[PDB]
């Protein structure tokens, strides 16, 4: 009775990532891939079953995205790609996914609240669905032809649409959920083909049920499962859900659904859902206790599990209890056993995909007999050491009794009271010019001062000679990733070697690991900033990476709250800001692009996030002279519904991912607001190699002089500049203060 909701699809060494690019660029027959893909599938099925894995998912693979695999199942393939019909393949899957030369790909978004991205279905009243992608059914026969019988994981009809989006044209008054009966048969055709394939169980992921559907939307679910009951005759169905706890209503509608004989809840992030089952439950259905994190990287507290996993036996037990992972072990890493650089003591404190597969099986076993007491002894030990090893609990739990000690608004001063100061002790003209954060390279190698400043100084002599430029920027050369960097300079901050995660396409990321109560005993920036602000006579702004962002983009421990760790990571910051303070530097820019990314799916749960999230940003400079001028960064174009928190951060100047949105919607910083401060909406989108006309920025800004103010304005880019080339970046900025100097004439 062991189930695993999903699994990674790139390799224990990122194979698919490369077999994709080999292919992608024209360096391998479309068979090299398949010889590859198949060589992976074969391993996972095999490696999963060999462990005792009961339900082994089939169709969790994907050359690109689960949601696209679905879009291909119904032949929803867009119109700009030119699809006539037939069994889709490569040319059209990636065409849509990556965009070919002549016509662009399809917009991508987040897989709920995870750091993965999916391909948003582009639907409407004119798309003609077609059963044009037998991936599902094929991979089943494959694995089967390999000795193992698998479970056909699939995306839920309704959920598919909910997550879908109606592309251009379609009148606004359209019901994106009206396609239900048009797509519901193409769903049938599948079912029956697999039914007749040899399948005994099947899986339907419907995570949206863990969102907030109003009474009307919920229904959608029913009207669609009462249409399948016929097709699902004498065949168990397992509807999946994850990343949250399901609301009474949603819980009801679900546990009552027609045709479904088993349900699975992410009981790691939704342990409230239990209370609704304790209260009421269906007949003798199946319960897939999803207690094995497929989100983080630590060995599931066996003891606990087995205790709760037991508690459930009480709700059922008549043989319908099944151990399962919480979410998909796709969102985690792969095989922990590709880690050595990490001292053993710690790998004992982890477990990645591969490890998790087993995890499910030892609790699977131990809850039925054969219990390798050699795991729980080893387990409770893995535990033992963590909740004790002085590497964990530190005298860093120092600045806490001094934390609950009131918030930390910046030394009062109704900003416009300090702004005056930040003028005398820092001059400047109207609309002071500046940039965003990083810059391009040259040859590069991978002493270090004879080659260090070498460029740090050219950036200097270039940022100066360049149309003057009131305020300047250093250029983060002495780093790698704004996050990767600061890491190895804080306490509970270890790093991994092979533990990778996907973030769309071949693209993958290796988020740092937070172990013990974080802390920066030693200085981290200082001279690197005083390096430049010693050469120039113009405002040199520092460079910090908010405690919000940092925290988010990383595997954060499971022994205490997100905020608690979060804040500590904010304390160390105040150490640095206060250093560019005493270190001289008058201006210190701080960024929090990864601000929104923490929003808890359950809306009523939001307000709290924005709590410790923003308070924390303040807990960075709540000890700064009324002369120091801090700027902040947020990579959002339309944060209209999160203006408050943005106004509560209390900053003298900021920046955002403006440039490609509205100049009239900017009048959102006043009506019922009135920010009274400085804002630098990136008038010019850096993410584009194509330089804009200097005749497009004067007005862009002249549309800001209207909806915004002129006695408080700034000049800068959309986002950072660590991708743009070099001949497309020089004849570029050489046209930014220009469109400003103008209007000043009066
Ligand atoms: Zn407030
Ligand atoms: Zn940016």
């Amino acid at each position: 009775a062991s189930h695993i909701v999903g699994y990674p699809r790139m390799g224990p060494k990122r194979e698919l990532k490369f077999a994709l690019e080999s292919f992608w660029d024209g360096k391998s027959t479309a068979e090299d891939l398949q010889k590859v893909s198949a060589d992976l599938r074969s391993s996972i099925w095999k490696q999963m079953s060999a462990a005792g894995t009961k339900f082994i998912p089939s169709n969790t693979f994907a050359h690109y995205d689960q949601v696209l695999d679905t879009t291909a199942m119904l032949g929803a393939v867009p119109p700009r790609y030119g699809y006539t019909g037939g069994e889709i393949g490569l040319d059209v899957y990636f065409s849509m996914a990556r965009g070919n030369a002549s016509v662009p790909a399809m917009e991508m978004t987040k897989w709920f609240d995870t750091n993965y991205h999916y391909i948003v279905p582009e639907l409407g009243p004119e798309v003609n669905f077609s059963y044009a992608s037998h991936k599902a059914v094929n991979e089943y026969k494959e694995a089967k032809a390999l000795g193992v019988d698998t479970v056909p994981v699939l995306v839920g009809p309704v959920s598919y649409l909910l997550l879908s989006k109606a592309a251009k044209g379609v009148d606004k008054s359209f019901e994106l959920l009206s396609l239900l009966p048009k797509i519901l048969p193409i769903y049938k055709e599948v079912i029956t083909e697999l039914k007749a394939a040899g399948a005994t169980w099947i899986q339907l992921d419907e995570p949206v049920l863990v969102m907030d559907l109003e009474g009307q939307k919920l229904q959608a679910f029913t009207g669609a499962y009462a249409e399948l009951e016929s097709t699902l005759s004498g065949l168990n169905v397992l509807v999946e859900t994850y990343f949250a706890d399901i609301p009474a209503e949603a819980y009801k509608t679900l546990t009552s659904l027609k045709g479904v004989t088993a349900f699975g809840f992410d009981l790691v992030r939704g342990t409230k859902t239990l209370d609704l089952v304790k209260a009421g439950f269906p007949e003798g259905k199946y319960l897939f206790a999803g207690v094995v994190d497929g989100r983080n990287i630590w060995a599931n507290d066996f003891a606990a599990s087995l205790s709760t996993l037991q508690a459930l036996e009480g709700i059922v037990g008549k043989d319908k209890l099944v151990v399962s992972t919480s979410c998909s072990l796709l969102h985690t890493a792969v095989d922990l056993i590709n880690e050595t650089k990490l001292d053993d003591e710690i790998k004992s404190w982890m477990a990645f995909a591969a490890q998790k597969v087993v995890e499910v099986n030892a609790l699977a076993k131990a809850l039925a007999g054969q219990k390798d007491e050699a795991l729980f002894s080893a387990n409770a030990a893995a535990l033992a050491s963590r909740r004790s090893s002085p590497r964990v609990t530190n005298e860093g739990v120092q600045k806490a009794a001094a934390a609950l000690k009131g918030s930390d608004h910046r030394r009062a001063t109704n900003v416009s009271a300090r702004l005056d100061a930040q003028q005398k002790k820092l001059n400047l003209p109207i609309l002071p010019t500046t940039t965003i954060g990083s810059f391009p390279q040259t040859v590069e190698l991978r002493e270090d001062y004879v080659k260090a400043i070498k460029e740090e100084i050219k950036k200097v002599v270039d940022l100066q000679e360049e149309l003057d430029i009131d305020v300047l920027v250093h250029g983060e050369p002495e780093r790698n990733d704004m996050v990767e960097y600061f890491g190895e300079q804080l306490s509970g901050f270890a790093f991994t070697a092979n533990g990778w995660v996907q973030s769309y396409g071949s693209r993958c990321v290796k988020p740092p690991v937070i172990y013990g109560d974080v802390s920066r005993p030693k200085a981290m920036t200082v001279f690197w900033s005083a390096m430049a602000q010693s050469m120039t006579s113009r405002p040199m702004k520092g460079m910090l990476t908010g405690p919000v962002t940092i925290l988010n983009w990383s595997f954060v421990r499971n022994d205490q709250p997100r905020h608690e760790t979060c804040y500590q990571i904010a304390l160390a910051i105040k150490d640095e800001v206060e250093d560019l303070e005493k270190g001289g530097i008058g201006v210190i820019q701080i960024d929090e692009a990864a601000l929104r990314e923490g929003l808890p799916l359950r809306k009523s749960e939001h307000a709290f996030y924005l709590d410790w999230a923003v308070h924390s940003f303040r807990i960075t400079n709540c000890g700064v002279q009324d002369s120091t001028q801090i700027h902040t960064h947020m990579c959002y174009s339309h944060f209209n519904d999160i203006i408050h928190s943005i106004i509560d951060m209390d900053a003298d100047v900021i920046t955002i991912e403006n440039s490609r949105s509205d100049e009239k919607l900017l009048s959102v910083f006043r009506e019922g607001v009135k920010y009274g401060a400085g804002i630098g909406p990136g008038v010019y989108d850096i993410h584009s190699p194509r330089i804009p006309s200097s005749e497009e920025i004067a007005d862009r800004v002249n549309k800001m002089l209207a909806v915004l103010e002129q006695n408080i304005l700034w000049v800068n880019p959309d986002c950072g500049l660590k991708t743009r080339k070099y001949t497309e970046v020089k004849p570029a900025l050489k046209n930014m203060v220009d469109a400003a100097k103008l209007i000043r004439s009066q």
